[PDB]
């Protein structure tokens, strides 16, 4: 108890022993406090569960970022913004950790309370059933790093089911010391599309969400948080238009309306904006949208501006 993740480590290994959590344990406590999870959950080291397991698999971006049966939205939208970091994204994940080498069934993961940068030690044993996970995961099957995130965070919080609510704006300050900054899109002045796009370049972290005072017809969900991925100007059609990007943390399911991935009058542009939007057709839960209709449909654009 109450030692560095450094001895820790060193420690399981010359005992060729895997690490085992005494204060976040693989059992019922850590998953809830108040209501419980119906069905029975198995815990298992990611070597359990697959062949050859790995931390990372070609970069820690936004399309290992998948929503389980919990309800931590907030949490994941700000993961992803967080991967449109990469710097600061080594600062909450510490790169040197592998499971072809020096394994020992412990990681860790650093965040910034109360003005400093603090460590989470934990134990790789995961919630599944039917030998697959039940929380986040990562898109690639053998990709760990995001599940284990979660985990850690989960500890920071007492349980897996502390998550269920919570703001966006939360977690990204816990990732990077930043200021967080709320605009209601009515009292946003005219010049908005402007303020967000100075803020994507700084590096600087952006959510969204649709208050709660597929869900909609038009393919978004309420009360649910969106990552903010990008902004650009197209022409189109002899005029140019002001877009946004956007990704569901669900990763499933996207806007269907005008700049979604099927629109039809994707036809009317050339290839160099296309490759430059790098727009594809694919259920990634990540999609274009006219600054128009997001403007119309989105209540609440959050910020946390770099320290
Ligand atoms: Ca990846
Ligand atoms: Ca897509």
């Amino acid at each position: 108890k109450e030692k560095t993740f450094e001895q820790l480590h060193k420690k399981c290994l010359e005992k060729k022993v895997l690490y085992v959590d005494p204060e976040f344990p693989p059992d019922e406590t850590s998953l809830f406090y108040s209501q419980k999870f119906p069905i029975q959950f198995v815990w298992k080291r990611p070597p359990e569960i697959c062949e050859n397991p790995r931390f990372i698999i070609d970069g820690a971006n936004r399309t290992d970022i998948c929503q389980g049966e919990l309800g931590d939205c907030w949490f994941l939208a700000a993961i992803a913004c967080l991967t449109l970091n990469q710097h600061l994204l080594f600062r909450v994940i510490p790169h040197d950790q592998s499971f072809i080498e020096n394994y020992a069934g412990i990681f860790h993961f650093q965040f910034w309370r109360y003005g400093e940068w603090v460590d989470v030690v934990i134990d790789d044993c995961l919630p599944t059933y039917n030998n697959q996970l039940v929380f986040t995961k990562s898109n690639h099957r053998n990709e760990f790093w995001s599940a284990l995130l979660e985990k850690a965070y989960a500890k920071l919080h007492g349980s897996y089911e502390a998550l269920k609510g919570g703001n966006t704006t939360e977690a990204m300050e816990d990732f990077t010391g930043g200021v967080a900054e709320f605009f209601e899109i009515r009292d946003a002045p005219s010049d908005m599309y402007k303020i967000m796009k100075k803020a994507i370049e700084r590096g600087s972290l952006m959510g969204c969400s649709i208050d709660d005072g597929t869900r909609m017809a038009c393919g978004l969900v309420r009360g649910h948080a969106y990552s903010v991925t990008g902004l650009d100007e197209v022409p189109f059609k002899g005029e140019k238009v002001k877009l946004v990007r956007l990704r569901n943390p669900w990763g499933q399911v996207e806007w269907n309306g005008s700049w979604s991935d099927r629109w039809k009058d994707w036809s009317f542009v050339d290839k160099d904006e296309k490759a430059r939007l790098q727009h594809q057709v694919t259920e990634d839960g990540e999609f274009w949208m006219s600054y128009e209709d997001f403007i119309y449909h989105f209540t609440k654009l959050e910020i946390c501006n770099l320290t």
